[PDB]
């Protein structure tokens, strides 16, 4: 009754049945899902303080404590919507992250699915590629680096940025960034502010002195379009691979290595740094990254011949992905 | 005594040898199983005063507690019957599950059993595909998915609904619980109502909020049903199981996160790695105890960039593995 | 002294309906499973012998005086006791929670006198039959590996209960394993002694008159079968492996307790063992066993495992799916 | 000043430069080990009350403490001894055990060595048996079983006494221990008194409720000729592997199995449960068994065919002993 | 506000004499070695400036700012100390116990402000040369692979240090290590910036202006290496690899810093590898990597181990025994 | 500088560029090495509480202590000399062990160590058996076993002298130090005083009663001997001892109770698996370090049974192993 209460200025969306998610980035606003699709609601009457005082009382509604040492919070709601709350220190300051999961009432037959077309689109067998992995693979071919990352962000490819330390790998990640389009919803996940998303209204910012890891964690509640950790370093790259294995696609990040194939080496070895990842035989490590890893871009200071810096590589291997 | 007391608005089954289970799904109602089919009796004397009572006096006479915080007993009566109580936390609300299996005490000689054909049956063991197996193989390699699934879940094969967040998994897990036969035993394990059951009266709903998934999963072993439904595979409990499924308990329909059919078995044996069991598994074995137990995997697609919409992407089944 | 001297005397104050088979030199065991009735067995024989003076209230005492000698309690809080008597016999009891109620289970093992030097040990022929040097190859298990490709599963089922093999009987709930175990246990030779381990009174035993019943509700399934191995069964019939107990089962067969019957929930003969193993990592030295060992121990350990399928689905009724004999692999892997 | 008080009734063997070891057993006596022999001393000045003292007196000179919560002391004298104290919970009641070891001084040079034929016994590298080996595998081939087993207990093979519980192992293993020559210096590890010694004088009864594996650790440091583990258990069985590799022979032990292949199955899963013993694959550990166990002797309950306790099989193989 | 607008002047104050590097566009990084100069990247080419009214006082300023910045401290005791600036810049600042006395190395990373988009990059040539699409043969490691087959073993030397394969110097203790490393050190162009890690003052880089010698006496081998990735160095120079640096070394080798020499008590090449391995095993990231992986990662990044002996035995002098250098492997195990 | 002061009676050579390094084993002398050869110099102002003083200083420099509790120190001095030094609860009584090794300032360019033979001896690494091993292989096949052991100690081979307890390990020991050149600097490592060394007057005996076998191996690292001589390996020191093997010390002889040669491998492996590093080490990884490291392995045996005394059974040798 008191979450009741401080849920009233949600009724709108949250009664909507055509609505399946409904967001709060920041104070003031509201996102909605309609269909897959976000709308942008302006409500004032919003303040931050409402919003610290929503998480309180949803934490108090169950064995649970909202914090600064406990920023995180997941619940579940009388009515069955499943509620993740992110507090500030986990998430930008003066803001307080709300995603609110409605439940599920849809009831179709399989005949009823049958004639919406449900079955009409299975892929049979074949080693075959996508029409969108034969269009990468050819921008790739022809040389134009350019277009195969602007392609491959827009077909939501997982994406590695790689490079020798001082490479420029951040800045990189930043204009691939700016190829997703604006009114999908993303959150990064960081230590210091730097992926800023002028462009991107419908986005949350977590941040990590609470790990990367519980932050990718919490992502999974929080119904992102991707998910952009700014760097792979330790046993979080075993989330990211269950974040992404999860269908979470169009992940952009980076890692410090020395080559693509470095890449694959250093970010297996950081699996080996997770307990789960840690009872993983090697082969299967390797297996996980190919089938969640799908272009590394490397890029490369230029001085065994003052080039300056450039890219040196670009991986993609569809055809092992299929395969394996 | 007094569990005896409580017992008696169901004296009329316990006592007959010709049924094997009670149960007891919500007030008002029993259902009890007579060679392997269940009938529906209306019980009105039965209310949820009663069952609350009931389960509190089973509780004393083992010396145990049950409330909302202990919801789920275990009990073996005086008479030899095994019971098992899950109260309204755990179960659905306004409702006492109660579970009476009562002792086996048939006697028959190795002759008894073969004048009654019970050696006559005995197969080679071939490695060449149980006529049930080829019919869903060729439905598949037809393209007809739609009978496919209908026929698979007819059949009784563990299915795993697949798909990213958002795709309709539960929709689609519900249109596919619709295809079970409505006289059979359903228990349903979820965190937030979903799987209504409007045309299956014998079912029970379990919820978890200490009371998980897991241990849920192993209050079923306890209650004799047709087929478990777990809403959604997430974490430890899909060790949990895989045993519930290898010690027999067929037809089972979940769902799971996934990008792929493969990426399924390969977040299902990540999800294994965080029991404590599971960890002593090496990585070979937890997935071929996936292989062994998962039928078919159905993954839901969202359709966005090729604007397709929803749809399946890819329907797994190889039963040229099990 | 004096403390000591009083206590020993209250003991065998309570021995003394046993006196005539604790003195005579020719017997070994003597057992109470019930109030009325001793079985001592003679040269590897039970006999049976009615002693009415002998009632329950009569062995209750004996327990309570026995735990006094060692400063321990028999209660019905603390039902299984171990204890070394005065002149040196080895003594178990359990009492009514954990064995039938309205009984108590005495076993009392003696000690030797006469096998002292190896002189001893040849003049009572025991290095007369150590001609078996462990054949490399299959004994007249050939005779079982015959019925079973012959098909004649009755038979099989029937001399592998006579030829003591370890059977698991597997099938999903409410299939019928306890109705098939009981089957089973119709074909042991009523003159063996026999102990189940139960959670449910059902494995009755009208033809076998030298049994214990062993219940659990700490008293659990494995404590009650370390218990068996000081009681002196022939077999040993647990009704049914569910956790960490499957690693003292393995120990107790391996031990060399052979014709133990038992089941297990499992949608077959492979899921059988696939299941028993992840019941031994339940246990705290189970756990220690690589995945390879465990299933290697059961392949050592489980000669037979019989699958039964509720024919309802196809319309078949109660039948045997598979019956699972494999002595070649057990042969090879002991001699690997 | 304190712990030399208390070794002066042991000064006649302790300045002795024939003798190497001054055992003591129990009060009112002392082992002496001259020239690889024992001798006794009646001692009766050293009452079970002196020793107690010793004990204390010995912790106290180096960071320690003697108990009944620690009853087993090691300890390095002000000349150079070694010095192993076993006190009354973990050793025989009303005894205190004494081992102390003298620093060797000999010296020889290689051509010193040369003249005492000390290079003229080299085994050369043939699969070929000693002369002792060859005995014992035509003893069991003639099928003369009761001088197979005395001749190995000669032989100082190491024996397990294997069997199905309520078999009459322990009264096997005692009859085994009457062929030791009574001469001979003997280690009981037991938790309760049955391996009782009455014609070896030289002996020491250890008991645990301290385990069965800090005993036999303690034995490394008491000179036995063998040490008799009345039953293997668990983790215990990697230590005895240990010991017995370490050159102690002749010992004879039990454990619980159905037959002799099950005795070195059962033998392996009791390694397992050590921490060291975990380290080790299991075909090592088997290897290991087998380079250390030479003979298993099964005794049977006779029941399948109303033969009564006899031995089944006895288990002697040391043409794998010679080659793995 | 104030407060942080205070604390930003006085940073900016004694960020004075770097100024005109700072606010340069086409310069990238600038850094401070030793009072009086500036070394600055500008094509990815260092550029000698001196600058006399730059000395160690104002440095020490410098930093103590910095860390205030930040709120931290650059204490003798906290000599290392990582920040961002106002304008954004990376800057890493080491002093006097951590590096060579009498000097304050100072390193900053300029930001951007040119590629925000991909269309931006094409227009710099970043796409003009990605042209390798990673050959599964061997380049002109086939060029070396001659030399050593041919027997040139200092041309190989020679051509290892300017193709900045990653060399390690091995023997055992007094064999002449640390001077073969520095013949080695000679072989690197005279333009590279350096950075030396080591316990004793011994790698003097006389011919090569661009340098900074770090120094562990808590500040160990391992804090050095990380915060070299924070500095622009060509090469790290590690004198000796001994416990669970080797692992920080690995991933400082496998995260693109070509061109390391480093030394290794060693019997044998084999040995070398052998013994980086234990103390990879030193490190807590190192203990969760089975055995084979680092024996993996040691390939993927070690190039050449030159071995070098005391000929006093056979009476053949200081020379060396095996030079070894497989990229097959390197190769195979990359590409596995 | 007050390091620097007690320093002073060593200026002679710590200031001679023709010199590596400068030891103190005990009050009075200095040895001093000088192109890989060590000399004697008798320096009578250097008392045993000049050294406990030098090691006091030197440990301040550094803010550390230096008593009997802490009693191995590690330092490096101004002017870049890295010192050891060893005070006597580890070290022999009324002695003080310290080694001062120098920097290294030689510089040679690549062209300087051709014309001076430095690339003019790498050999092939044909798996063919280095002279040596051909000689002591041919000694073994003649089966002169005296002139083999002899030869194997001059040679440097690393040996384990094996029994059981009680064989006169330490004696055989004993015998093959008294084969070690007499000008070779050699450090033993004991918990009781036996290892004497009246022939070899550049020696350290080093003492353990946390001080242990393993930091004293570890010390010795840092202590320039030619040849280390632990008396005896019993648990995590054995891989201490790979450890020490493997960067290049060899000559080095121990003993270990084993009960014949095979066994001695197998309890050195046990004794591996007792170290926190050992442990993380595959079995198969130490049995290859083990042969890699240990190339003779000497058996004693009592004769007991068979009468004939106290003998070596067996001399084990592989270098087709290593």
């Amino acid at each position: 009754a008191s979450v009741n209460f401080h849920l009233e200025p949600l009724r709108p969306w949250l009664d909507d049945p055509q609505i399946t998610e409904v967001c709060v980035n920041r104070p003031g606003e509201v996102f909605c899902e309609r269909a897959s699709a976000w709308e942008y609601y302006a409500v004032p009457n919003l303040d931050y303080e409402h919003l610290i005082s929503l998480g309180t009382a949803t934490a108090r509604f169950v064995d649970q404590d909202i914090s600064d040492s406990r920023p995180v919070l997941s619940a579940i709601l009388p009515m069955g919507e499943r509620i993740q709350i992110v507090r500030p220190p986990a998430c930008e300051h003066g803001t307080i992250s709300v995603t609110i999961r409605k439940p599920s009432f849809t009831r179709r037959t399989l005949e009823d699915y049958a004639q919406q077309g449900f079955f009409k689109h299975v892929r049979p067998m074949s080693k075959s590629l996508t029409p969108f992995e034969q269009e990468l693979l050819a921008l790739k071919e022809a040389g134009d680096y350019m277009s195969f990352l602007r392609r491959a962000v827009q077909l939501e490819r997982v994406i590695v940025v790689a490079g020798e330390t001082g490479s420029g790998k951040t800045t990189l990640m930043k204009a691939l960034m700016q190829e997703i389009p604006f009114d999908q919803r993303l959150i990064t996940i960081e230590d210091v502010p730097e992926l800023f998303l002028p462009d991107h209204p419908n986005h949350v910012h977590l941040f990590y002195p609470v790990t990367a890891a519980t932050l990718l964690r919490s992502c999974l509640r929080m119904k992102p379009t991707r998910i952009l950790l700014a760097e792979l370093r330790g046993g979080e790259a075993y989330d990211f691979i269950n974040v992404a294995a999860s269908g979470h696609g169009g992940s952009i990040t980076s890692c410090h290595a020395g080559s693509c194939e470095l890449t694959f080496e250093r970010l297996a070895l950081m699996v080996l740094q997770n307990r789960q990842g840690r009872q993983l035989p090697y082969e299967i490590i390797r297996r996980l990254l190919y089938l969640v890893v799908d272009v590394v871009v490397h890029v490369h200071n230029g001085v065994h011949d003052g080039t300056g810096r450039h890219i040196s590589e670009v991986w993609y291997d569809p055809n092992t992905k299929r395969a394996l």
